[PDB]
């Protein structure tokens, strides 16, 4: 056999590392599609930074942001992302001044704050029709920090259109542009002038969009394509849906997305909007794109319910302390260098057959309770 | 980093667009397996036009087409599909003077009218036998359009005969040759004069004829091989089975399809034959290979059930909407313009791993609703 | 556009057939992987003919070999399966004293008969054991006609010494070997002198060897394999295991098969053995691997039941006239035919995705009722 | 034809063996997602011989570990399990003192002994914090013979000075480190000094690792890479978690696996720690990462139940006698031949389809019974 004291100079006689790049691993796959392999653990997992880019000039102390959804942020919830280190974009299925009275709520009330008030962050959603240039106005009265262009499909003359007038008229303010899920997208809106950008198209939990017109793209594969593209102009990008766990968070941003939006992690609860109810405490949870949503025709989004998961309050440091052992693991001590390390082919990856995945999961039981945390 | 300005230059460094032509798309796959990729919109949904050809000489305000069997299509079903842009073939199973009546039913009653007489369009289906002869004299009588040569397997020698026949003897009539799902299928039946064909084979919801018979094809692979054919002697082509939403019908028109053919869809609506039941309400929706339909023994398809789904004057406009704003996300104005942009590589497509396709639906709710219009 | 006329010539300017010819299907794939492609029919399923080689001097009208098992096969079975023209395998999980009992019975008792007593041709299993001898020659001396060497693993010096010393001492005696799913294999049991090869590990309904041995092979693959190298000699090879349906046994005869073995689609017939009890008319369906088998300790089977399937006196008809009904489509008149046609490659096939198969199956209905016959 | 004389001459006219060899086989597999096709039998499975590798100067009868969990192994499944050709690995989710006393119990009581003493050999957990230390020498005053350092992620500095420290304090003492899953996590523990490696990340039945963590690999593949690279230093594997039948076990060791580590499997078993109760009689059984576990906070397994399995009295022998078997199927006479004949490409492989793994399954079947032995 060969000398033990031999064993690491021997990798260099293997042409390339354990696993694939992430050049390698990239079809038409998604997260639960490959896992992520395991490095070398010379820190604690309390070392760990998660420190992350949402636009050009806003950066979070944790890659958190509740979407734009009327079963998940209002003010209630936009001021416990930002207490936590995260963000919450408040949604516009509202007239313009219940919108605003909620963004002043938040701006009137780790943590994201400015730096010149030390007020807290906040976010806001809007249409790319007319009527919301005067939305905006009002949002922007109340302190609003960044705005979200709030589309399936962003790519269009109307939001490009929003764009340019935002930037020219409240220069100040960031805006993010989306939903976009390819590489010509993106280019589109960094044009027009995006701070930042969202990333899905029908991998949202209660979306159907890809059901019922065809278009889309599976998530990883849109984070990827799309943030291989908009990174080089140091543009970051959210990876919006198909998010349900903190694997899944981990490997969003390992593909280059800067920070990830979760809808139906954080329907269900306190700090969501909606009352729970009984039948096992529910909530409601449905896409804005429900005839619910929409009533409140064809839809894109279904109305469903979703289990107590309890206050935020336990539940995103569960998400932070769980993405820093996650980071431990794979031996990386910040999101920064977690992207450079992915970029250089340090961290390696592997795919997962149907068989993997299964194994992966929790198998051969006669029954089990899953308690997270 | 980059330039912002330089973004939509910069895609020219890229030796090719996001996502693949349907060239690199097109082994075995059908609808469900993949996408097709967002585009640019720089118009609004209501400007998608959706003509599209049935047949070499009579064209349809909209590509939907209610399959021949009797539990989907008469003479109220015919009407109704007509005057919403659409056209209905009526079935024969039944005898000749019955079908002959329901003819006259459509033709004494965007609508599809002829440019003569401004009476509604009807088609309708036949056998390859020598006493369909007869049968079809007597629906000619009676003002039928085109007809639908109704079988599982349409390359045949009684078939040739009888689209030979029929050219010579009723010049006028269009002929609707099938059904085929290869390139040697189509020559034989396009050689034979054909005016247009029906692809596919076990793709039916209803269908097992790949079970029984170990013959059929993928549907969504059949339209494209069939097609890329087909189109090349301006034959038009349905996309007959396995269409269950918009989405479907969408993906079909990309392959090369014309029209698409629905059978379970269209059952269960108040414009099918047979009445409701309650089990909910429900309709008999059953192959025309199945045993009860033939003895109405190899059968080839089953008797089941379809819950009601109301009357067509909703559905098919949610239908129309859907393909409109479906186009829209695409980027394309027209089906004509669907086609040109899809052969020319503009149009982009992505894969769907099983993973992306648990994502793209409905996934990880308590409960929820499926309200689609 | 192309002028109709030249469709057929212009077939010419593609390089090869639509679809694939067998080579190129053939990893790991079994049945229901893949379709064949359907063909020109210019004859009546009347017409297809069905004899097939049970062995080197053996041929049957219809290529159904009943399984030697205790829930499948006895002097009932046995002799029906030899009067539709078929062959029925005697266990001989009993006493040699009985298992010849039941081969006096058929012998006693389109057609499958001796040419020269025209009595009926009955087969017998055995194992390979010493004791197993005096075995065969009670079964000889009771006019058994073939021998099946009945194992789980074919390719050993006890069956191959068994094989060479019943050509010695019962030169007429047919002898089929195995089981065996590779090349290497066959090669070794023809070399011993088998008129015949029994394929198959693992695909069997009640078998579980795979999953405790960790060997076998999907049976698709294991036909052509061994097929393709067996029928170099004029080996007639048995599909054994996974047939399930009438499209199970096209595909198992387009990929090298001579015949097909059934069991589980056997049991739960009336001249199975075995009685019905009700929990639903059952029988019980065992692997002879099964404890209870085996008893009558690694198991290799289950026991299980099945539903009532009535008199083989309709099934193996419909068998029949669906098998012929399958070759029409493909537009092949007879099994030999089949066989040509497949290995100049003009019989084509195409690859099924998982939802492929979906979509080929029974799909969105609220329910149905699967009635073949 | 061909005469049958020059079956095993002809074989030679190919270019390799029928089916894959390992390397060819060698993304993101594992156990369930392929086979060892069957050989050549010339040998009584009672021959069949199962030595195996625990760690450098450690051989086991059978390479059967119980894992080291708090409802799978405590003294009366350690004892039993070296009585039995194996061994158990004593988990430390309990005080130094608790633990070394089971130690205590074992070394004080084919079968796995000292060759000294002839006492039962035992192996014990620890963690890789200072406080270890103190309890490794309480262990080791107790008898112990192996030490398995327990971490998810055995790649770290923590665990590196652990191996150094008990190498120069503790000599005689054999370390097994882990659990790794790459090449370079190998190396790493291999160069620090380890006698024999842990190899799995989130295959096992109660783990989530991959869920939550993001991070782990394929089992199957895991134990090839890994090994691939640690047989070349004489450093034995251990394949943990994921196995869940006879079959698996052969597999682990085709891959390169010197022995394999069980949880589930032996959890159930009236051996195992734990009351039974009543819900049909159950056992506890939760991953040591589970809540409860850690508090008997991020989880990274589950705590379920699984069956009463009965005693590992009659349970390890059916393995034993199963694996016999299942090395005689393959042609092999030892786990050192199996291990010879894999990497010389004698043994072959095959890929298994989701298709063919259901088919490799019990199918189609009213009911069934799984009665193992
Ligand atoms: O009705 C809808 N149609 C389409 N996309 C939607 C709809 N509602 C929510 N989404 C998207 O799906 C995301 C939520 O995904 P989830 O986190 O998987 O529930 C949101 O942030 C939106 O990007
Ligand atoms: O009994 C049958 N055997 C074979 N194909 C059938 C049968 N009944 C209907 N079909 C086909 O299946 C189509 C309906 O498919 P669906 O729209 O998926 O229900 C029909 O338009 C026919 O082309
Ligand atoms: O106990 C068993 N172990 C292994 N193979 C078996 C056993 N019982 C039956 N078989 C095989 O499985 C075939 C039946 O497969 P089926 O037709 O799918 O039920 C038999 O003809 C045998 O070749
Ligand atoms: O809580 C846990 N987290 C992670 N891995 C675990 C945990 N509990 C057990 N394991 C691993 O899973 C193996 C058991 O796998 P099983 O044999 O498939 O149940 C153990 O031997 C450990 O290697
Ligand atoms: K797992
Ligand atoms: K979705
Ligand atoms: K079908
Ligand atoms: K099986």
């Amino acid at each position: 056999y060969r000398d033990a004291a031999t064993a690491l100079e021997h990798l260099a006689t293997y042409a390339e590392k354990d696993g694939l790049s992430v050049e390698q691993l990239m079809g038409g796959l998604t997260y639960n599609d490959f896992l992520v392999l395991p490095g070398k653990i010379d820190f604690p997992s309390s070392e760990v930074v998660l420190s992350s880019r949402l636009t050009k000039k806003i950066t979070l102390n944790a890659p958190f942001v509740s979407s734009p959804m009327d079963t998940v942020t209002e003010a209630d919830m936009a001021i416990h992302m930002a207490l936590l280190g995260g963000i919450g974009i408040i949604h516009h299925n509202c007239t313009a001044e219940e919108q605003a009275e909620m963004v002043r709520r938040v701006k009137k009330y780790l943590a994201s704050k400015s730096a010149d008030t030390k007020q807290l962050l906040c976010g806001a959603a809007i249409g790319t029709i007319d009527a919301d240039r005067q939305r905006l106005a009002m949002l922007v009265e109340a302190g609003l920090d960044v705005v979200v262009l709030d589309s399936s499909q962003g790519n269009s003359v109307f939001q490009i259109n929003m764009i340019k007038w935002i930037k020219e008229t409240f220069p100040d303010l960031q805006v993010i542009a989306g939903n976009v899920v390819t590489r010509e997208q993106a280019a589109s809106l960094i044009h027009a002038g995006a701070d930042g950008l969202r990333i899905g198209m029908g991998s949202g939990s209660i979306c159907i969009t890809q059901e019922v017109m065809a278009c889309g793209r599976p998530q990883g594969t849109a984070v990827y394509n799309v943030t291989q593209f908009a990174n080089q102009f140091g543009v970051p990008c959210i990876a919006d849906g198909g998010v349900q766990n903190i694997g899944h968070i981990t490997k969003a941003i390992a593909l280059g997305a800067s920070t990830v939006m979760m809808g139906g992690m954080l329907a269900g609860t306190t700090e969501s909007p909606g009352e729970y109810f009984f039948r096992k405490r529910l909530k409601t949870y449905r896409g804005m794109g429900s005839i619910d949503a929409m009533q409140k025709l064809v839809a894109q989004g279904v109305t469903g319910s979703v289990i107590d998961k309890g206050s935020i309050k336990k539940y995103i440091p569960y998400l932070y302390n769980g993405l820093q052992h996650s980071c431990q693991d794979i031996g990386v001590r910040s999101l920064v260098e977690f992207r450079e390390k992915v970029d250089s082919g340090s961290v390696r990856f592997e795919f997962r057959t149907p068989s993997a995945q299964l194994e992966g999961g929790v198998h051969n039981l006669h029954s089990y309770e899953k308690r997270l945390f």
